[PDB]
């Protein structure tokens, strides 16, 4: 089976809290990205079989996407800020890595992250 395991969006011995950073991420910096024209490719984990691209994750070990983000934010799967916008460097790190300059889905990410960098710019204070 060539797609590997997602990455999880729950874990039951990890600890768990909401702070008006997390809060923010999820109402402001998800919700605003995930509506966004360019969102969808990453809405969901890399689908490297139905992609036909099976060196995805021969090259992609730490894989993240949007999907993950909603529900690990929506499950109060973090524990602080960093962590959640660690997930999203790494979304976009990865479509940097693997894609080459000038790819369409490599606009699309720039796009993103532009919004993204915005919306985590004006992050309130805990
Ligand atoms: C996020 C990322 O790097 N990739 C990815 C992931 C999911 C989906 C998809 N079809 O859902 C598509 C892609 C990218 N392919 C693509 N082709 C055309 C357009 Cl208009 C947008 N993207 C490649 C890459 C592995």
């Amino acid at each position: 089976s060539m797609n590997p395991p997602p990455p999880e969006t729950s874990n039951p011995n990890k600890p768990k809290r909401q702070t008006n950073q997390l809060q923010y991420l999820l109402r402001v910096v998800l919700k605003t990205l995930w509506k966004h024209q360019f969102a969808w490719p990453f809405q969901q984990p890399v689908d490297a079989v139905k992609l036909n691209l099976p060196d995805y994750y021969k090259i992609i070990k730490t894989p993240m996407d949007m999907g993950t983000i909603k529900k690990r934010l929506e499950n109060n799967y973090y524990w602080n800020a960093q962590e959640c916008i660690q997930d999203f460097n790494t979304m976009f790190t990865n479509c940097y890595i693997y894609n080459k300059p000038g790819d369409d889905i490599v606009l699309m990410a720039e796009a993103l992250e532009k919004l993204f960098l915005q919306k985590i710019n004006e992050l309130p204070t805990e």
